[PDB]
């Protein structure tokens, strides 16, 4: 019963809604001798008369009955199904899948909850995560859109750059060096200095800029965690560098400070890859676009 | 519109998405590779969206593919349905029993329908084996006349009771030391080469809370999903487990297996009858619901 | 044996492997690729095993690779442990006080730290932020002068005692409906967006439970393993959530976020200080555990 | 600090050993000179004398001290990774990581149940799981070995065939052809038949030969699982077809037979595979061996 045809099934429906093969010609703009000879195959494949002509008019039999009904739910179904593609295409339906990395957790959720109240249907996953977390998900095409700071060699990607990423110089409001401008770059010597964890990314360049000029600090202490670093430099601990939208919620008063010290922002950039030969989805375009848009203005 | 789509599309579409494989779609379907291409080139083209994409050697589904496929399986579901039907009318069949029953019960209910027809080749059924995530799907829909649970799920509205027990005992092979032995408590298990189920199982819940309640540390050699590759890997000395006893059903004449008779074992689980909120039964589901309960009524578990 | 193996080597290694790309670990070590490649392969011969196996573009670590990565970090730990105690004697110290802690921690610990520092400037200090998992290796280890815990493990021997209070509270932007209202039926929540946690995580079960120990249904919008990421989430309209209170410490000025006082929150969890069993502490230690109580003794959480 | 050779930190250990820069020399095969020399760029790097004299002998300063136990903690932590690479080197650790599909559950379990008792150090996972899964643990490398029924092609694989995997005609042992031989596959005409699902690998083998010889069975069920199938037959709901390995359990007084049908039995195949260019690892080829030799006397059951 496979062998029936979509096209005899739809001949067939319209035949049992008129009571006649010539009212469904005439629906399907047809010839009624092909409606009758699509008939007769159709009642061949099934196995059974799928009609009785009583008086004027084609009643159907046990089977049709039952044929009608299975057709109705397969032509229900299709239907159903040009809907989700129809709200897909206007972006009232689909999914966005997001993989990050870490140091983008300061903008993309909030951009992304903006981004849902302009368009409510989509249903929305963001996984932050680590460069190695990102490559096994990139190798198995997990996400439709990949944030990243250093696009990996090894994976085809389609990519390019979106928002700096500056690596700025943070103290408490009382330190000495506050509100001075043009501060060179020696001065950081012998200052207590917070250190990111062995093997970060912002280690690894604040101490290869250190190394490049010269500079000596007294490490107070090493941590793994931004939050961290900034309660500790509240404390008192000493300084450090981290990226500057960590500072995202501070405001006018604020109990940290910027030091403007010269070699400063180290510059960092943030990219938005897909995997190359990759189909964008509707609203993954429409996302990318909505991206490039609100980071380009973005202080 | 989509009625534009040939039943041929679907069929072609759906075996790719299940193989994989533009190359293994064609040999199921008995067709040419180029036969496959462009009649997903076409269905795509219809539709409006990718189906798939290919990513290096890789094909992958769309979320427009995802969905398609779920649709060209309902259709396929409501095309099987009718065939059985038209055989119904055919062979002048009193009607068709419907039931879903959770995967354990393969050991019990296939066997016992059997001998159900034999009593009334009138009636015709129609089994479907599955877990509770697919029956829980299948109790929204009414898409079944009965169905048999180890948990009747708190999300439907059921009319179900117990019928049957279900005791989860510890199974080794039958040169193991403590074989044949009596009365052996509960911490003899410490330090046994076990083989656990997999980490959502309520088998492997069941098991980590009794050992847990009674300060008992096996060594977990192995886990496996299925209850089938446990006993294989039980018969070749990997170690013990913990079964629903009914897996023993299918163990024969050859069979190296037995039950160690370990103090607060059986863990005591049992088998659910479920209707649906209220709803009349069928003459056909009522002969047959009175027939479960009489036969498991008194009904030993295999290895008595 | 192994002795004929070089420690240029081993860092040359466990940058590749960190990486998992020889030429990214090229660019960190300020050498070439080609060196990278002839090093590890000078060291996979040393070994006897291979330590990577490539697979089409992707490098993957072998159990061997996988062994010596772990050996690699341990000894590179051994050694920045002996360059502490150098700058330790050389810089005339009183000591050094080693404190592993919980990693919802962060948010009080380490300004209090700092605090302390200020106070006593002979003290060094070393602050491991971890989770649970992990401060019981340590704490069987024998690493740490005291650790700060969520729950005190059980098989562990420790002498322990509450500090601080740890509620966890409903997180809203202050243009929410429900802002600046009070004594709010908990049953107000359901169907709203929310931002839960990460699976199997003491929060999104602490919340999962008290949704149906009191019948609430909530529309699951996201999943996020990270605070800071969710409190961004609830900043662009995303929805609420259920946050340690602690998180807001670090909600400056330009802070659109704000507490719903919603009926039977907050849910109520605590921190311990603990240290082994017996064990005498450190006058360092005792000095820093005095400050510790003091200071927590009569904190006010944030907001 | 890390300029610091292992070759320095070896010389000093020698050195606060023996109490002097000559019996170290003697030791190490290395002169005199090149010891002072050597100790002395270390005491550079470190930033503090590790050692100072004091009557006839050297003697460890607070930092050589220090030293000294970080030395033996660094020298213990490279020998022991030495002992686990000689132990994996002669099979007594390690890990051996199988996946292999569903209807390898009825031999691949034993088999490597039987190989754990010769090499008990070894630590395995099996998977075992559908063709899809697989491909999806082949692409990410989950995994020493696989085994299934058709290696897929878009992934470059080094396999061999091993064992057969025979479809034969399964019944309850009262069915009246129970006992015959040559019977014509034509018997099988209107016969009631417990189909597998529709997209399995047996239903597609089954309903090719079918198609082929013009047979039409009458499906009275279909269903998802071995098991319950033969529990249906067991109650007399039909016959089917489905792997001989699924009766391995069952003795010479079974409830189920084998009819003996021309054209049975269909005739498909287990091989063992991994990813080319990929090399075994110690363990890995020590159970390919094993495999290979186990079941090439190997009987299918009945
Ligand atoms: O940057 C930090 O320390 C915080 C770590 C984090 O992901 C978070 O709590 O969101
Ligand atoms: O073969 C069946 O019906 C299911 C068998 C099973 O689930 C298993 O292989 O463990």
């Amino acid at each position: 019963h496979m062998q029936a045809t979509l096209h005899q099934l739809k001949v067939f429906e319209a035949t049992a809604r008129h009571g006649s093969f010539t009212r469904a010609a005439e629906e399907l703009y047809i010839t009624q001798p092909t409606v009758s000879s699509q008939i007769k195959q159709l009642s061949k494949t099934v196995g059974l008369p799928l009609f009785e002509q009583i008086g004027k008019r084609l009643y159907l039999t046990e089977a049709g009955q039952e044929l009608l009904v299975t057709c109705q739910d397969i032509f229900q179904r299709l239907d159903n199904f040009a809907m989700k593609v129809a709200d897909i295409k206007g972006t009232k339906q689909g999914r966005l899948r997001l993989a990050v990395i870490t140091t983008a957790k300061y903008f993309i959720p909030r951009l992304l909850g903006e981004f849902i109240q302009k368009y409510p249907g989509i249903e929305v996953s963001l996984k932050v995560t680590n460069h190695e977390q990102i490559r096994h998900r990139m190798q198995n095409n997990e996400d439709d859109l990949y944030i990243v700071s250093e696009p990996p060699e090894e994976i085809d990607l389609n990519y390019q750059p979106f928002l700096d990423n500056p690596l700025v110089v943070i103290a408490r409001r009382d330190h000495p060096l506050a509100g001075k401008s043009n501060i060179p770059i020696t001065a950081l010597n012998d200052e207590a200095f917070i250190m990111r964890e062995k093997g970060s990314g912002t280690r690894l360049a604040v101490q290869n800029l250190f190394h490049r000029h010269y500079v000596d600090v007294r490490v107070r202490l090493e941590l793994g965690s931004n939050e961290a670093i900034k309660q500790a430099i509240a404390g008192g601990m000493g300084i450090s560098v981290l990226s500057q939208h960590t500072l995202v919620s501070e405001g006018a008063r604020s109990e940290l400070t910027i030091l403007d010290i010269d070699e400063f922002p180290i510059k960092r950039r943030w990219y938005v890859a897909n995997l190359a030969g990759k189909q964008l989805s509707v609203i993954t375009q429409t996302f990318l676009d909505y991206l490039m848009a609100v980071t380009k203005n973005m202080p």
